[PDB]
């Protein structure tokens, strides 16, 4: 049967083509994950249909209800057969779905509006004039929450009680906040998005310091899925033959606007 | 039963303590992987015994005999229950044993003796005065062999026919060759070892350019192993709680001699 792929609109992984209203099926989308999905299906011998996750979320479990939302939820409840998106491999998600080995490596980073007097997380922790936060859901927020690490602890304690909220709903919101806060807001996000945005007009943002940790994005399938093993080998095969780095340069730097 | 862990002597992952002749059991060893093994066993609730792989190899399959050697072979033939070492996650190995998600991220890098007029793989490819090669077995050699990539292809073609051989048997051999060749030999090795050696006396080596690819080291277990699932979750748990980065700084930079 045709494999149902769930994904999410996040640049430059999956984006609607400018003329999407005139197209149908998979041709309506473009991006790193759209190309990766084609390669995975090709190497695994299956036909597929790209779909955008119904609730527009990545995947977290609600306290109290214990229900999984986002792409993870669609896999958990059988609404989709595979998730191909910038879904960070985490302990809680690994417990309910299967992840392929990383197709992309990344780490938590700091985004500032050019000119902001901040060079590291250390600088952020030892001050409050410049507010800073993470996405309101996701692996970055969890990193600070579970962090023994010192400077990261002063940061989580600060972010948790900061008013107004320093957390943003999406990457677009965090970037807009950095750009419109005249240097008074720094956004903690994954290096992949940071590096991408740095090469997009208005070219007014910058990634500072080194990554705070090392993690990866993985292709997800429901536990005990037949396609799981084949997809994992496909990711390794594509990475070893340079397809993945070629794909990143295509969507990150070949398209640089700065 | 006590879990048999197979590992390999590779600095600073596993090293014999200076006074090892006076110790017994696991206390004879020290290093990043020795500490990681303790953490994995603790989080997985098992007793273990560290052993050094009999043939002193990582794991490759012989053509003609089709027999697996090294740590991979010990897992494949049931001589060990788990491998905890800087074993690169690769397609061919993933097909015969199970790998946990990466406990360390790395990429192929270039090591030169300080002063060598080389800054990138591109520089290496467009010349021959300065010889360069990889370890005679392993994932780095395979990267160049399977590389479509252009400059990397000119490099593999050159390395394959270069005389005398530009390939080295071990990290120690590659480093000794770089140090004793008066700038006429550059070694292609994993960034982890490169970064480590750069901070070790004589402090005469340097890592140049950016990594050529992105890969990781994983903990290995025989296929269908009971411990596999638990070990994978332990790696993710330890990484999220900062144990892994803390462990890398302990063995890489806290001990810097330069
Ligand atoms: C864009 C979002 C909400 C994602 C993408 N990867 C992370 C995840 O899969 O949780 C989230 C980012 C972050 O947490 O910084
Ligand atoms: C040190 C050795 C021989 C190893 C360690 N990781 C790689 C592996 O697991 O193949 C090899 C290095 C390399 O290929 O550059």
């Amino acid at each position: 049967k045709t494999v149902v792929v769930t994904t999410i609109l996040e640049s430059p992984y999956v984006m609607m083509k400018k003329n999407h209203e005139m197209l149908e099926g998979n041709e309506r989308y473009e991006g790193y994950c759209v190309d990766l999905a084609a390669e995975i299906a090709k190497h695994c011998g299956f036909k597929y249909k790209l779909t955008i996750v119904g609730d527009g979320k990545y995947g977290a479990r609600d306290a109290d209800t214990k229900i999984w939302n986002g792409m993870v939820g669609e896999l958990v409840y059988g609404k989709a057969d595979i998730a191909i998106a910038p879904l960070t491999i985490t302990l809680v998600r690994e417990e309910v779905i299967d992840f392929s080995k990383p197709f992309m490596s990344l780490g938590i980073s700091i985004m500032i509006k050019k000119g902001t007097p901040i060079e590291s997380a250390e600088d952020l922790s030892k001050q409050t004039e410049i507010a800073y936060g993470t996405t309101d859901s996701g692996s970055t927020k969890e990193f600070f929450r579970r962090s023994k690490i010192a400077v990261f602890d002063k940061m989580w304690t600060y972010m948790r009680s900061a008013e107004p909220s320093v957390f943003v709903r999406t990457t677009a919101e965090g970037v807009a906040r950095v750009r419109k806060s005249k240097g008074k807001y720094a956004y903690l996000l994954e290096s992949t998005m940071n590096e991408y945005i740095e090469q997009r007009k208005p070219c007014d943002t910058m990634k500072v310091g080194g990554n705070l940790d090392s993690k990866g994005y993985g292709i997800a399938t429901p536990k005990g899925s037949s396609l799981g093993n084949a997809v994992n080998l496909a990711v390794l095969k594509l990475n070893e033959q340079g397809l993945l780095d070629k794909l990143k340069n295509k969507w990150w730097y070949d398209k640089g606007e700065c």
